[PDB]
């Protein structure tokens, strides 16, 4: 067969900001046991400004120009920006994480729609970025919000990759 | 139908030391026209020691702990083969042979290998670390007992996850 399309598939990313944002660090784990499965995310993330902010996987993985430099979500089903929760989302909306006044988020999250195994949902050499201020779902009413939430610029990223 | 198994692919992998070798800094392109085809990789490397050094894939893509990590992998093997040459029958997925840097810490890869790939057939290399080594890959030929298992190249100056464009 294909051990890529096997067992338990594994992930992790690196986390981190650049200049202003180098205090940014963290890591995540993704599972997902079979290809029917849920992904289920685990890590934290320190040093981010208080409040939501946006957690997207971007359609490029890309690290050789730095975070703060192709732009557009993972989308390969041509569907429009939305929550986790919703239909009608990008594969890379992952909703938005919450950081406390000590400036670490926890996350826990479980996604039916990522993929760690190579089907066109595939996350894997791609970057998870963490953006300036929190996704507003698609229901701000801004023109961008139906592109990627208005989640304004990068604090911080890393690229999904095998463990 | 899947886009992952369509078109030209290009992956990118940067490369970046850490504390002492924080000058270690460079890019590689691979590209990739179909499966099957050959994969051509290319870049620059800037502020390495001077002489050859192994280029490798190894069987992790975690840089959660950085580059020098105490976690000995090993170079991705899929097929279950001893260490060699790109050219050699027997080899692993992840050995691209040696890279040479000049005395002015500047590396100019250009190297093209039919084993790997940017698809997700079983060579896949997306997602893993591409590792320069602090010395020069032995091709399994240099009689030590590593030398089948990992080229002898000892120690990590940087590294690097391949990932898409
Ligand atoms: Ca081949
Ligand atoms: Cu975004
Ligand atoms: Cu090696
Ligand atoms: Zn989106
Ligand atoms: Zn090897």
């Amino acid at each position: 067969v294909n051990y890529l399309f096997r067992g338990p598939v594994t992930a992790v990313a690196a986390i981190a900001g650049e200049g202003e944002h180098a205090g940014i660090k963290g890591s995540l784990t993704f599972l997902q046991k079979s290809l029917d499965g849920r992904t289920v995310i685990n890590g934290t993330i320190s040093g981010l400004p208080e409040g939501k902010h946006g957690l997207h996987i971007v359609d490029s993985g890309d690290m050789t120009k730095g975070c703060y430099i192709a732009k557009g979500h993972l989308n390969p089903f041509n569907l429009s920006h939305g929550a986790p929760s919703d239909s009608a989302r990008h594969v890379g909306d992952l909703g938005n994480i919450y950081a406390d006044d000590t400036g670490i988020s926890v996350i826990n999250l479980t996604d039916t729609v990522i993929s760690l195994f190579p089907t066109p949902a595939f996350v894997i050499g791609r970057i998870l970025v963490i953006h300036t201020t929190y996704d507003d779902l698609g229901r701000g009413g801004s023109p961008v919000s139906k592109v990627n939430g208005n989640a304004g610029g990068r604090l911080a990223c890393g690229i999904i990759s095998y463990v």
